[PDB]
């Protein structure tokens, strides 16, 4: 019962590589990639993780139905959308890419929500509002701050974990 978190890859074989690796050597079942994958070709990459896959979409990327498309090749279970509701592990997840705060905010306190993953570069946090659980991996690239983190959460124990790569 741990699900994969990360974001915002632009493009980085080598941490794109090195964060499946991490996601198949633990149980983990599913990846939440709120992404800024950037490249169509990165989703080849993910043909060696061993689970399903629910993305959102960033502001950078570009071929949007080609990367559906694509993921849906890896598996008819993936999923990708401008924002995402699923519940899993008996959890209300929503799911987005960290564009504007008035969308985390609703997401927040409507209470529909028990975990609001907010994917972007900026602002890694992983804290609990309201009875909402917050959380936001941070860069997987390490581009804009230099330390490149993914994230696994453990829904069983509501338990997070960053992990810089």
């Amino acid at each position: 019962m741990k699900i994969g978190i990360m974001s915002d890859t632009h493009d980085h074989l080598p941490n794109i590589r090195k964060a499946i690796e991490i996601f198949n050597d633990e149980n983990v079942e599913t990846v939440i990639h709120c992404g800024d994958f950037v490249s169509l070709f990165v989703i080849k990459e993910f043909e060696n993780l061993n689970a399903n896959i629910i993305a959102t979409y960033g502001n950078n990327d570009g071929e949007r139905c080609k990367l559906k498309e694509w993921l849906k090749d890896i598996n008819e279970e993936n999923i990708i959308d401008d924002f995402i509701s699923v519940e899993i592990d008996d959890l209300k997840f929503f799911i987005t890419h960290g564009h504007h705060q008035s969308v985390l905010e609703m997401a927040i306190k409507s209470g529909l929500y028990d975990v609001v993953i907010y994917g972007h570069t900026h602002e890694r946090v992983f804290e609990e509002v309201d009875d909402v659980l917050v959380i936001n991996p941070g860069e997987c690239c390490g581009y804009l701050t230099g330390i490149p983190t993914i994230g696994i959460l453990d829904t069983e124990k509501k338990e997070y974990r960053e992990i810089v790569l």
